[PDB]
């Protein structure tokens, strides 16, 4: 029954969050154990085979900078690479890759399979062990049960999910996988609140039944970009293009005629295609993408045609488009409904506020997307391994990582939509960029021992480069009567009228970095342009960064002021009943987090501070 | 409900038999449809990751010679290659390959995914449609149902299987896959007889917890062999070795002490390890192999330590061996029990004798092993596509293929062991070799259109080579007083005493082929030694082949004399009651097949022939 070796941390579920949690826990020198249903599914993509995008590439870069694997399994599995918002400011660009599925699966499995201090085990779980608000050990299906000092759950969408097609349904965790039914009941009996969500995916087409000779092609950028701060372009496999098609009035007529057979007729947008036509009935054209699932299989994923209509309607819609006159379907489209937990009963370190040692990550945190789970899993594993070693935990803030924004929003949003990350959703966009993620996370990774020697050496060299470039550009001066100033004045507007300097010379918006590096002064730029772009970003954004920094420094006291979960706001005088109910329901962790809740005003926080000072539950508030 | 396109043949289950059936049916120019649970499992190996062996390599060669895929997916996925019985006569050699699992899975999937006239579909089946002893169409789970002129079932071990560990059990098709429960009931209600069998598999070890520094290594053959008659050695990936270890008295003591916890305490041999110790208690040492599952994962398969004991005993046995003092297990060992059909109610063309159009192949035919299913599936698909096109079927005999022996034995054996192919199990070993499989099967493949142009050209060139070599060796003559005969007499015993010839010169057993080719006469051999070995085999085995040929030619009349399944042997005078019951139970297809049944004597077949002549159910018997 009892396994004769105790472990530090146990992860239940090796999906997109469990793998990151296990890697982070094992790399931090703690004995790690990973339980999963079945192997060879590690790294499986059950949806659109794409990685990154607007708001998703930032999370990938954050995971990579702190010692992740998602950004390294994609450099050897991407079949198309593009940069989004390339023409705009560097703070908003993103990198999106159409990925070969098998290469990604194998990179993930092989990287995870050779990780020291970690062991994997193929078995389901059926219950957990808890006494005195402490979780110790998990129970498998055969009868064998383990013991550990910390447990992380990364079930995802397998918590008692049903597949829905048309008006019919059947049990299933996804296309071809079984459901984890009893664990749903076992977690439900625990004092938690559980709900249900539903999302769908379109069918798959056969590439040798589509006449691509009349379909428009689309390509990526000529210089293929990279995700990780370590690899280069020599690791990418061969490239393939994508095909673009459209719909026509016959498709809309068929959808409207057969709209009766649907469970519906809901997010604030339109995920399906019948929603696309009904919400906007005047539009008569839509864009559909056809992209290959890999360079060695002829299955095409259609993007933009997701629905929940029965099979006959699916076939008619597929067969009523240009280039799809005679098409075959290998995998029908379908939706799924799964359980989740409301993210208002766990600490910002992704630990349940009621149980000691229990952690949550992945889809069960009311989110969606591959990138929205890896960061949660990595942070959960980090905190779990810190706790098992009896040291203080860690959690990022809204001003240094998109993960901090994601956690804070999931804690104090209260909406019902699946959480999708967007660039504008964060208030510190101008500094929370992609190229500087390592510059603001790898030192923390090194302090907690998540970063090995190669990354440390690379970052030290890069920082030395940046500092030397800053100093040398600060060490130049020009005058209008300078011997070489004729050409300087020639190709620069507003010619020099006083002592000039490169740090001030570049302040003009029209000038660039490489142009200034090509000059009689301002000697040739350093060979590592990856470090060179940093100085350009800093000089262009110095004013806004300074304003935001002195802004952030002011709320630090409210960030530090903690509020214990045992607090009973009914014992506070001067606060309205609605505010008391709201604060009792949310149970924030800090006064600043409470202030971010909708419905609380500065009067409420002032009265709360007065009450805290009265009860002595605060050392000081300055 | 009804799918708007009718197909020629539908295969249910894309495993090891379904893929071959689909490829054979599609390559024969018939619209083929393949239903499966889930994709990315095509080519999965759920047991010892090895291909070929004694009696299994012959089946692989037969499948390859007739247009199969198993021999082509192994040349790009094998991590170790060996020849068994290399020192013995060429009629008994075999080729065994330790295979990388992922490369095999991907080769299979990519080869199957680009097959013209074939389409794949991911869905389970829940029932079949039959009227007036005819099967037309199958019903899926969602509700969509198809129509076809022929149906082939390749379920394997998923017909309502239970996983067993120790004294506990749970439903499962295998480790990580769901069971197909309702189809078992639907097939059971049909007038068939169904039974249950059980087999097990050992656990998996982690390669980075075993001290291989004190373990013996094993190697293959430097001159690498080949499976397919098309590829070469340039397609094989990098090679890895295998590790050898043993057991000791502590393991036996632990097994004996904890023998009480076992469902048992059965084949005529010992599959498990507790059987190994109990059946032979005097032996105190056993051989265990540790082999890598691939060149990119550190999971080790242990061969020789299969059992059904609970997990604690498994861990003790693993930890009580040299080099395994501190070992980890990633996948526990387990057994499974599954349903099957008794192979006495189907024609030798793998068609049920009662239903029209229904075919059986794979594990449901009471067999085991990868190679024992591919041939069955290929022949079933061949016969199904012949039937759907309204042409006469085909079935090999015992004298031209191991498939004929396998089918004949499964029809008229009556034992209960899982059927394993062995070389000595066939009575025509001396001609049913491996190197000549194409020479006796590819012309039939071409006649039925299973062979494309490349194989046809290669075989035509090879046959031309063989014929020219035979003629040139027949066109030589030597004399004792020949000018170059001094050396001939020097290195050959019994010097020439009369007119000699190479067709007679090689008749000496000590002489070889290459030695004669490097002589004054008998000019250098042809560059294609693959054709050159054939003439050596023919000249060494001519007498035995001639004897066996004139033997086989005599039973052809009994082979041709068919016996309809509607025959009622109770209406025959002069036969004993036991013989009547036996013949009614078996219902053979031919008088020769009936004669191969145990318990019938030549008197019975003579009386049967007399009765057939009386009733006029035979044209003639000569
Ligand atoms: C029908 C469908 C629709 C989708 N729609 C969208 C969409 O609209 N938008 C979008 O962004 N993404 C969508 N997706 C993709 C989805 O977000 C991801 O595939 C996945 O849910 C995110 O990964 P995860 O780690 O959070 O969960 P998963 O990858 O589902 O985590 C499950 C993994 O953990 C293992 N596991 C789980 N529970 C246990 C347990 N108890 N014991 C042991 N092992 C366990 C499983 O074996 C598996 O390996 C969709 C997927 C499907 C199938
Ligand atoms: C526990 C265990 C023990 C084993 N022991 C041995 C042993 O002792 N000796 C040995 O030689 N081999 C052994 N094996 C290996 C086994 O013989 C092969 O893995 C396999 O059973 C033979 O392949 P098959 O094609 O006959 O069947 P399978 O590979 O089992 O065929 C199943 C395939 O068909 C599909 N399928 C099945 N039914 C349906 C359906 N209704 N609809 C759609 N798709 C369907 C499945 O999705 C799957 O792809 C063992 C395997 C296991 C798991």
């Amino acid at each position: 029954m009892f396994y004769p070796d105790p472990f530090d941390v146990i992860i239940i579920g090796g999906g997109h969050a469990g793998t990151e949690a296990a890697m982070a826990a094992a790399r931090m020198g703690q004995q790690t154990l990973l339980l999963t249903h079945n192997i060879d599914t590690l790294g499986q993509m059950s949806c659109n085979p794409a990685i990154g995008g607007i708001g998703k590439g930032h999370l990938v870069k954050e995971v990579d900078a702190l010692g992740g694997l998602m950004a390294k399994a994609i450099d050897q599995a991407g079949i198309q690479f593009r940069i989004l918002n390339a023409s705009k400011g560097p703070a908003v660009r993103a990198t999106r890759a159409q990925a070969d599925r098998v290469l990604y699966r194998q990179a993930v499995r092989t990287a995870l399979e050779n990780q020291p201090n970690l062991m994997i085990f193929q078995q389901a779980v059926e219950d957990l062990i808890v006494e005195n608000d402490r979780v110790v050990g998990a129970v498998t299906q055969m009868g064998l049960k383990f013991r550990a000092k910390a447990v992380v759950l990364t079930v995802g969408t397998f918590l008692d999910g049903k597949i829905h097609i048309g008006l019919d349904n059947y049990s299933g965790g996804r296309a071809g996988d079984p459901p984890s039914i009893p664990l749903s009941r076992r977690l439900r009996e625990l004092p938690l609140r559980v709900g249900r969500l539903k999302t769908g995916t379109p069918p798959r087409i056969d590439a040798r039944t589509i006449d691509f000779s009349v379909l428009a092609q689309q390509h990526g950028d000529n210089p293929m970009p990279v995700f990780s701060f370590m690899g280069n372009a020599s690791q990418h496999p061969q490239q393939v293009p994508c095909y673009i098609t459209h719909t026509n009035e016959k498709t809309h007529d068929v959808i409207r005629s057969n709209l009766d057979r649907s469970p519906m007729y809901g997010p604030r947008y339109c995920p399906s295609i019948e929603d696309k036509v009904m919400r906007f009935a005047d539009r008569n054209q839509h864009q559909i993408f056809l992209e290959p699932e890999g360079l060695t299989s002829n299955e095409i994923y259609p993007n933009g045609i997701s629905t929940s209509l029965p099979f006959d309607v699916q076939m008619q819609i597929v067969r009523s488009m240009q280039g799809m006159e005679n098409a075959k379907i290998v995998r029908p489209g379908y939706a799924i409904e799964y359980d989740f937990f409301d993210p208002r009963d766990l600490k910002p370190t992704l630990e349940s506020k009621f149980i000691q040692g229990l952690f949550f990550a992945g889809q069960i945190n009311g989110t969606t997307g591959y990138e929205e789970a890896a960061a949660q899993g990595l942070l959960a594993g980090l905190n779990a391994a810190r706790l098992s070693a009896d040291k203080e935990g860690w959690a990022p803030a809204r001003s240094q990582a998109y993960l901090g924004v994601l956690v804070d929003d999931l804690c104090t949003l209260g909406t019902k939509e699946p959480y999708r990350m967007f660039t504008s959703r964060a208030e510190y966009r101008l500094m929370l960029r992609e190229d500087n993620a390592d510059l603001r996370l790898t030192e923390i990774g090194r302090e907690l021992g998540l970063v090995d020697d190669e990354r440390w050496a690379r970052f030290n060299e890069k920082l030395e480069n940046i500092e030397r470039e800053r100093q040398r550009l600060k060490s130049t001066w020009v005058t209008p009567s300078a011997e070489a100033a004729a050409e300087v004045n020639a190709h620069l507007t507003a010619p020099l009228s006083r002592e000039a300097s490169g740090e001030d010379l570049l302040r003009r918006p029209e000038m660039t970095y490489e142009k200034l590096t090509t000059l009689t002064p301002f000697a040739p730029a350093l060979t590592d342009e990856q470090a060179a772009e940093q100085v350009e970003i800093q000089v262009k954004y110095e004013g806004y960064i300074a304003r935001q920094q002195d802004e952030i420094e002011k709320q630090l006291r409210n960030e530090n002021t903690l509020l214990p979960a045992t607090l009973d706001y009914r014992q506070v005088s001067g606060l309205s009943n609605e505010v008391i109910a709201k604060l009792n329901d949310h149970k924030p962790a800090s006064i600043g987090q409470a202030s971010r809740i909708s419905g609380v005003t500065p009067a409420a926080i002032s009265i709360l501070l007065v009450w805290l000072k009265k009860q002595g539950m605060l050392r000081r508030s300055a």
